[PDB]
Order: C-alpha cells, then structure tokens, then sequence
C-alpha cells in the first residue's frame, strides 16, 4: 500500500516547535480535507522499550554525548542556564538557529520514530511507498545541531534499510538547501549514493555541495558516491526539472537501488519566503511533481519525507498534490482534487482566494551534466557495476 506517518501524539509533537510551529498540521489537515487519508495506510511512529533501546537506536549515528546534552536542553528548559551549562550547548551548536525549548528532544526524537517505523515498513513490504511529511532533517550531525535539525532522521532511516539484509540506497535532495548531513554520513559508504540538487552561493547556507577547484564526492570505498548540482537563483519548473531528470535516470540505472529515499522540502516554491527559486505546486509542471512521479515510475520501495518549508500553507499545497500523486502512480487509481480548498479547521490561512494551486506567474547545467557522467562512471568502475554506457549517455 502506500503509508503515512502520523498519529494524534505525533501530530502533537510535530507542532510543538517554535520554528514550524503548526505546519504539519495545516499539511495533515489538507490531505485530510481532500479525503486522500482512506487511501493511505496509517503508519504508527516507533517507539522503544526502554531508554537503552532507545539511546542504542538513535546512537547509530548521533554520540551518546550529543544525545545526552539534547536531553538535559529539554530538561534544562522546562524551569537560566549556568555558565558551564552554556559552553555545554555551545559545544553541540545547540545554539543560535537550533535553540532549546520546552519540547526540543521530545520533538527532535518524534520524527526519528517516525522515519525508522516508515522503513520498517518499506522493509516488511507492508508498503510500496511510506511519506513521512513529519521528518526530514537533512542538515543534523554526529555531535551538531544545524538549520533547526537537530537529530537526522534521514540518516538513521538509511542507515536502517542497508542494514536490512547487496542492499543500495538511492537518496535524492529536492530541497533548497544542500543536504550536507545525510551526505557527511555516508561519505565513506559506496551502498548509499545521494544526489542533492540545491541553491549555493557565497554566503548562503550551508555552503557545501558546490565548488571547492573541483568538486568533492567521496572519500576511501565510498569515492564517488555523494553527487551535487547546485544552480542559480531564480530557476522555473522547466529548466529545474530538465537540469535533474536525466540525472535521476541515469542514477537509477547504473545504481539500481534497492531503495529510493527522497527529500522533498518546499522551500524552492516560487512562494516561499526565502524567495530563491521559481517552481511551483502546478499539475496541469511542478518541478516537485515531475521528479517524484519519474522516482515512483522506476518501481523501487521509496520513502518520501518532508524538510523545510517556510510559507506553511504552500507547504501544504505542495505536499497535498504529492501525496495525491504517489496514491496515483502506486495504486493506479484516479485522484481527482478540486482546485478549490475544501472547508476545513485550517480553511482561513489559504485566503484571500483559497486554491490549490499557489498564487504565483511563472551552458553551465551542460558543464555539470557531463560532469555528473564521468562521475557516475568512476563510481562503476570503482564498484564493479554493470550497465550500458551509450544508454545512459543518451539521456541527456
Ligand atoms: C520567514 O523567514 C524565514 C525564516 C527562516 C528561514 C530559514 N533558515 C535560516 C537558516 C536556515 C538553515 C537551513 C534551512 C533549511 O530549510 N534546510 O532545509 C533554513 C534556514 C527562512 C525564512
Ligand atoms: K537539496
Ligand atoms: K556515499
Ligand atoms: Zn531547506
């Protein structure tokens, strides 16, 4: 089937950040309101029989000296902090953009329970595909807190699909912003290749996934394996899906994954306050749509998760027509969305003229491409991978 994250607790807990505030229940609440929710299997977020179980789970990537000083800032912020306190948090950069509050840890596990029970389902083939709007946290690490992540959900989701059964892992970055943490940890690791497609310019968080000069792609085994294609302001739906699509295929070829993971953060919309790049939620095409309709197209057991998303009722829009468009592709099943909102508990915030479509007009990725090529051919001939070279060629 195709499964979705969510429960009244976790709902709770989701929107109990002062950052995202109640994001993810506008985005619930609308597929809710389009009567999409009987066409989706409920996927109940993990949870642990004891803290042991739990810190082993989470410190398969984070250090238990992270996870400890998460803890106490949740702690330390249901009562100021010492001086000693403070170099603590400082240490973890438990600061600045990733404050504590009341409920940091609490919120921070939530989506970690929630991307490791939608593998876990993927991985007993309870489901074809499992959307997790609730996670992806793309830019947390070992022992840092970073662009309001603080635990990365991504990785210990991956982490637990190679660990599954040779089992690769396709992970695919749709969000404005270069996903540098997922592709930290698996640096060294040539079964989980991940493939970012992102705005960088000089200033402009993170800083990585572009040029250093040549670009870095791997290190011991895992050479090769993290591919980036950073692009200019202002990119359309167009040029931003002709810029990656061929590269999507030719990765799915070569690679042949066992599992797609894709990060679909909202923050390209041409509507999203950051205001970097032009795509839209449109289906006559988004950017958005046409990637994950050609992921799905592929067959492979894919986990769609969220990420940032600053314009909460676009956001919304956005993730609605992803969620209707997986059910699609996967059950082979008409879904038919008015292009007006339905009335719903959030009806108010889609003013003043309540659509569903998002209220905007709509030489160098040539460089790149065959940059990626060669690339991707030094990682087949690294790992001893079989395909047809003028076959991947001609994508492009
Ligand atoms: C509406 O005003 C805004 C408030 C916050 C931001 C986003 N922002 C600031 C630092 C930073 C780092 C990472 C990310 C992100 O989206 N990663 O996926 C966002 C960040 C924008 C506008
Ligand atoms: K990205
Ligand atoms: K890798
Ligand atoms: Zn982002």
């Amino acid at each position: 089937s195709v499964g979705i994250v969510y429960g009244d607790q976790y709902r709770q807990l989701c929107c109990s950040s002062p950052k995202f505030g109640d994001r993810y229940a506008l985005v619930m609440d609308l597929i809710n309101a389009y009567k999409l929710i009987p066409e989706l299997s409920r996927v109940p977020p993990l949870q642990w029989d004891s803290p042991s179980r739990m810190y082993e789970a989470v410190t398969a990537f984070h250090s238990t000296e992270y996870v400890d000083a998460l803890k106490k800032l949740q702690m330390l912020h249901c009562e100021e902090l010492t001086a000693d306190d403070e170099l603590l948090m400082d240490s973890f950069s438990l600061n600045y953009d990733c404050p504590g509050f009341p409920s940091v840890f609490d919120y921070s596990l939530a989506a970690v329970q929630g991307s490791l029970a939608a593998a876990s389902a993927l991985i007993c083939r309870h489901c074809e595909v499992v959307i997790n709007w609730g996670g992806g946290w793309h830019h947390a690490k070992r022992s840092e807190a970073s662009g309001f992540c603080y635990l990365n959900d991504i990785v210990l989701a991956i982490h637990r699909l190679v660990s599954s059964t040779q089992t690769r892992v396709l992970y695919v970055d749709l969000d404005l912003h270069h996903g540098d943490g997922v592709e930290e940890a698996f640096w060294y690791s040539p079964r989980v290749v991940t493939f970012s497609v992102h705005h960088a310019s000089p200033g402009f968080f993170p800083g990585t996934g572009t040029w250093n000069p040549i670009f870095l792609n791997g290190a011991g085994r895992g050479r090769f394996s993290a591919f980036n294609l950073p692009l200019e302001e202002g990119i359309n739906d167009l040029d931003w899906s002709n810029a990656i699509g061929p590269i999507l295929d030719s990765l799915n070829i070569v690679i042949q994954p066992s599992y797609v993971v894709v990060q679909c953060g909202a923050d390209c919309l041409a509507t999203d306050p950051m205001r970097i790049f032009r795509l839209t939620n449109f289906y006559p095409l988004s950017g958005y749509l046409y990637a994950i309709k050609k992921i799905l197209s592929w067959k492979v057991p894919t986990l769609i998760l969220g990420g940032g998303g600053y314009n909460f009722p676009d956001t919304a829009r956005l993730w609605t027509r992803v969620t209707a468009l997986t059910i699609e592709e996967v059950k082979g099943k008409k879904m038919t969305i008015s292009p007006e909102i339905p009335e719903h508990s959030y009806f108010s915030r889609y003013g003043p003229d309540f659509e569903l479509d998002i209220d905007y007009f709509p030489d160098s990725i040539q460089k790149h491409h065959r940059r990626i090529l060669e690339q991707l051919r030094n990682y087949a001939d690294l790992n001893k991978l079989i395909y047809d070279y003028d076959q991947v060629y001609q994508l492009y």
